[PDB]
């Protein structure tokens, strides 16, 4: 009572660096059984020639999986391999590793042979203590375990050939019972030592031409091939992927036999096939397809058939389409179960079955292939529907078979509101990792479940993962970075900037993302009373909306509450929050100090009680001064308003004495501008005779002052009195205070860490020079809005993207409706896409390493 999927999968099987290139052998037709001398002189012994073999045994990303050199060259390259194909299949199934990390997740490995462990033992004066941790069969599952940090049982199996999908088998059992939440499930097999071969040749065992030409009269023996296959299964609850729904699955063993024990029992394959279908709720009827164990033996081949007749084809009306993987790469023994499920997988993804080779004429011991109750797929056919059965078979008697539910999910009709443009991150080992990712991306960006699934694996510890890169999608150009990462860890700092940032029309872009929007309603529920709505202010064709202060003062609020509601719904909290004038409002939201209402309303009363008030003229003007020169050379009447950098200070006093410090500072051509201000001196005492009206209306307003955290450096109240009761809390005292006192602002960024990640929320990035100016040249500095700039969605996925690119973890599917799981059938595979670091080349083992 616990449904069991298969999540995900990746292999390298003969001339198949991974599932993409095994699909394009299958659905092509061409045989993946090879001649050439890769692992020793063919025809060596008397040996058949043909074997399905790995392209590479050499490669292995050591460093990603903490394996030192030393170790690396004594590991069995079964091992080396399957951590990439097991890291490789976790991803595939959309599912970030890190979520399976400490649970009771279980591995399964079918393995039947450590060649490499022989190799690496000949001789007592050299060999290395590493090559047992690297060799032992229990590695071959404990090491996976012990890199995933899986908790759940880890058992390498031996049935022979039966292996892998008795692993499958398990994995199954363990989760439908509930022990296991997840379960990796592992089928190697490899062709290193030829005196292996001459057994089984002896035997009578291996066709003399290598191929298993199943169903065919012809049929002599097996091609022996090699294989690495890792699958991930999970309980419904965790997957996103889905290939399909394991619907039964079970092992017997066909115990005594007169003809010998390696002689295979069809009477007992069908007993098990029995045991499962009709006694469980499942009709012979809903199959589509078998694929059969189908070696190509003068025994086993009809055994099996005749079983499945007798078991499946004896309740049933239409053919049963039959096949097996082995015609197109051979029998990879152990790893067959897996190899031949990767097979069907593909086929179902791809809605086409994968031929057979080598079905010329059929097994005349074999009813059901002459009168079409089986038929073989020897020629590409459709996918119709149905589930689908796979037979593995060991030569000591176990048998096993598992009943598949194929996954048919079409994904949905495309709306108007996906449309939008959407982001996509991706990590990796190396600049191609990343730019791969994101080239899947850019071609399957209409793909929501892809994208998303993409995005959710792209969250990696940087020590691992040292290339970043991000790409936004659905926008004409070619927006893409990619770069190096830092390993140090990155504070994450919110600038909320004050007054210049408003235009005309600001936020209307970002006005799709729901967030947003839902956020800007909330801010029009506060001011709905006093008779203003924030959407219709960003709604305005009229240019001089926002000339209005109380207009300004909600809006550049509103929208600052808007962004902090987007960083906060991708997963960004601030390690430290600093205000600019206005800005000091959000950031008390962004710190948890000034609910959303308090903070919208605080900014309009903060408006309103200037607007109503009468208060003598004075003027403001940036100057090319420092913090202090400035201070020196200040007639009375004038002060330094805002500290910005040691370029830039804002000075405000009497229209008179600003307006003729302008004209005395201009002789000697320094930067000097007056700027609107409606003829007020902000932060200064011509502000004094706003804080009866305004200290009234916030005691309203913030009823319950609630205290400031570490976090918010205030810019209003100077460091020395940090620890004072007016700097204790975001009180109606603070936010008065704020407006008729100098901004404090180069001294607050001093504070701000090396490494640090600066974002400035406003509605246009003026401080952004300021801010480097300000800042430790380490730290890294993002906008999130600019001005008239044709698409603010765009410019604000590209900065998220700059977030991701600086090791900060981002994941952007929040910003849009969630993608409804499982993903449809067909969605592209991730595993092909997941490339290494293989600079690198290792010891393998070679045929004058055993024996003569
Ligand atoms: C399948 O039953 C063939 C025998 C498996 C052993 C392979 C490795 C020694």
């Amino acid at each position: 009572s616990e449904e069991v999927v298969i999540a995900g999968m990746s292999g390298k099987l003969p001339e198949s660096e991974n599932l993409q290139e095994f699909w394009a052998n299958l659905i092509g037709g061409v045989d993946m059984v090879t001649d050439d001398d890769r692992r020793w002189k063919a025809g060596l012994y008397g040996l058949p020639k043909r074997s399905g073999k790995l392209k590479d045994l050499s490669k292995f990303d050591a460093s990603f999986f903490g394996v030192h050199p030393k170790q690396a060259h004594t590991m069995d390259p079964q091992l080396r391999l399957l951590l990439e194909v097991s890291y490789e299949a976790i991803v595939d199934g959309g599912i970030n590793p890190a979520s399976l990390r400490g649970t009771n997740t279980g591995v399964w490995v079918g393995v039947s042979g450590s060649e490499a462990s022989e190799a690496l033992s000949r001789d007592p004066e050299t060999l290395l203590g590493y090559s047992m941790v690297g060799c032992q069969r229990a590695m071959m599952a404990n090491r996976l375990s012990f890199f995933f940090d899986f908790k759940g049982p880890s058992i390498a199996l031996d049935t022979a050939c039966s292996s892998s999908l008795l692993a499958l088998q398990n994995a199954y059992q363990a989760i439908r019972s509930g022990e296991c939440p997840a379960a990796l499930v592992g089928g190697i097999n490899l062709l290193l030592k030829p005196n292996t071969s001459v057994q089984f040749m002896k035997l009578g065992m291996l066709s003399p031409d290598g191929t298993c030409r199943s169903f065919d009269d012809s049929g002599s023996g097996y091609c022996r091939s090699e294989a690495v296959v890792a699958v991930l299964l999970t309980k419904k609850s965790l997957a996103r992927r889905v290939y399909a729904t394991i619907l039964n699955a079970g092992t017997n063993t066909d115990g005594s036999k007169e003809q010998g024990v390696t002689f295979p029992s069809g009477e007992v394959q069908e007993q098990l096939i029995c045991s499962l279908y009709q006694p469980a709720g499942l009709a012979p009827e809903s199959l589509e397809y078998i694929e059969a164990h189908g070696t190509g033996t003068k025994v086993g081949d009809p055994q099996e058939l005749n079983g499945i007749t007798r078991s499946l084809c004896a309740f049933r009306q239409a053919p049963l389409l039959i096949g097996s993987t082995k015609s197109n790469m051979g029998h990879p023994e152990p790893a067959s179960g897996l190899a031949a499920l990767t097979k069907v997988l593909l086929s179902l993804e791809h809605g086409v079955w994968a031929p057979n080779l080598h079905f010329h004429n059929p097994n005349p011991e074999i009813p059901a292939l002459l009168d079409g109750r089986l038929q073989v797929v020897d020629r590409p056919l459709p996918v119709r529907g149905g589930n689908v059965g796979i037979n593995s078979f060991g030569f000591g008697g176990s048998n096993v078979h598992v009943i598949l539910q194929p996954n048919t999910r079409q994904a949905p009709a495309p709306t108007a509101h996906a449309a939008l443009p959407h982001l996509l991150h991706a990590s990796g080992r190396t600049l191609e990792a990343v730019q791969d990712l994101l080239e899947q991306g850019r071609q399957h960006s209409q793909d929501l479940a892809f994208v998303s699934m993409l995005n959710d694996i792209a969250a990696t510890p940087t020590a691992a993962m040292p290339f970043r890169g991000y790409t936004v999608l659905g926008v004409e150009g070619r927006v893409q970075e990619v770069q190096q990462v830092s390993t140090n860890k990155r504070p994450l700092w919110f600038i909320c900037s004050g007054m210049g940032t408003q235009w005309r029309g600001m936020g209307l872009s970002l006005m799709r993302l729901d967030s947003f929007r839902e956020s800007i309603l909330r801010s029009d529920e506060a001011v709905k009373p006093l008779g203003v709505k924030v959407s219709d202010l960003l709604l305005s064709t009229d240019e001089r909306t926002f000339d209005d202060i109380v207009h300004a003062f909600v809006s550049l609020t509103a929208i600052q509450i808007a962004l902090i509601d987007l960083l906060t719904s991708v997963g960004l909290k601030p390690d430290g929050i600093i205000g600019h004038s206005l800005g000091e409002v959000a950031c008390g939201y962004a710190d948890g100090c000034l609910s959303q209402r308090e903070a919208v309303l605080a900014a309009y009363w903060r408006g309103q009680c200037i607007k109503d008030a009468h208060l003598p003229p004075g003027s403001m003007a940036a100057v090319g001064l420092s913090w202090e020169e400035c201070k020196q050379r200040c007639p009375a009447g004038v002060v330094p308003a805002c500290h910005n950098s040691e370029d830039t200070v804002t000075i405000s006093g009497p229209q008179a004495a600003v307006n003729e410090f302008v004209e005395q500072l201009k002789q000697e051509g320094v930067f000097a501008k007056e700027v609107r201000t409606g003829g007020l001196a902000f932060h200064s005492y011509f502000m004094e005779g706003i804080a009866p009206t305004l200290l009234q209306a916030l005691k309203k307003v913030i009823r319950e002052p609630r205290p400031r955290s570490a976090r918010w450096l205030s810019t209003s109240i100077p460091e020395a009195q940090w620890q004072s009761s007016l700097a204790r809390t975001s009180s109606a005292e603070y936010n008065v205070n704020n407006l008729v006192s100098p901004v404090l602002f180069q001294e607050a960024l001093w504070h701000i860490p090396e490494h640090a990640v600066v974002l400035e929320i406003a509605p246009h990035a003026l401080l952004q020079a300021v801010l480097k100016r300000g800042v430790k040249s380490s730290c890294t500095i993002i906008p999130l809005m600019k001005r008239d700039h044709k698409d603010n969605l765009e410019f604000f996925l590209t900065n998220l993207g700059k977030v991701h690119l600086t090791g900060i973890n981002v994941n952007p599917n929040a910003l849009f409706p969630p993608v409804e799981f499982p993903a449809p059938r067909g969605t592209p595979l991730i595993s092909p896409h997941i490339k290494w670091d293989h600079s690198q080349t290792w010891d393998v083992p070679v045929a004058e390493d055993f024996p003569n």
